[PDB]
């Protein structure tokens, strides 16, 4: 309940590997991370998402799949974040740095969840298994998890 904002992720996943990014300034910093913001007056959410993807790794694709969305509530910030989760397997490109984000390749066992947004250990395996979800987690500042809840879904 309450007013939301909205934001896109996207992770490029291919049969043996994911494209992550460095955060280097900002929100999130010091964390990799799928590629994604905020969604702008005057476009879609996919469109939201192909300008993120594009502004922060170069890379531009022919076909987004919707696979989740997560609301964040941090304590004592007034908007919830509403996040649309999405993957790719279909880049056009080689991915390049960006003032943003530094991309790396991961094989699928080495994902670095340590150094990754917290909620990423819950979520990433039903990605992984190309099942949808939608996840609601509560964090205290950037690293604790108060609440959460994590279920399957046939619609995003
Ligand atoms: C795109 C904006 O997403 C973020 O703000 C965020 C916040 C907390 N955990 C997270 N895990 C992955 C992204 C993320």
């Amino acid at each position: 309940m309450g007013a939301s904002r909205l934001y896109t992720l996207v992770l490029v996943l291919q049969p043996q590997r994911v494209l992550l990014g460095m955060k280097k300034r900002g929100f999130g910093a010091g964390r990799w991370n799928g590629f994604g913001g905020k969604v702008q007056e005057g476009e879609t959410i996919e469109d939201g998402a192909r300008r993120e993807l594009q502004e922060e790794s170069g890379l531009t694709v022919d076909a987004l799949h919707k696979v989740g969305q997560i609301v964040f509530e941090f304590v004592g910030e007034p908007e919830l974040m509403d996040v649309h989760v999405f993957c790719t397997d279909s880049i056009q490109g080689t991915p390049v740095e960006s003032d943003e984000m530094r991309p790396c390749w991961f094989q699928l066992d080495q994902i670095p969840f340590k150094d990754m947004w917290p909620d990423d250990s819950y979520w990433f395996p039903l990605l992984l298994q190309k099942k949808k979800f939608h996840g609601y987690f509560k964090f205290q500042g950037q690293d604790t998890i108060l609440d959460y809840t994590l279920r399957e879904v046939d619609t995003v």
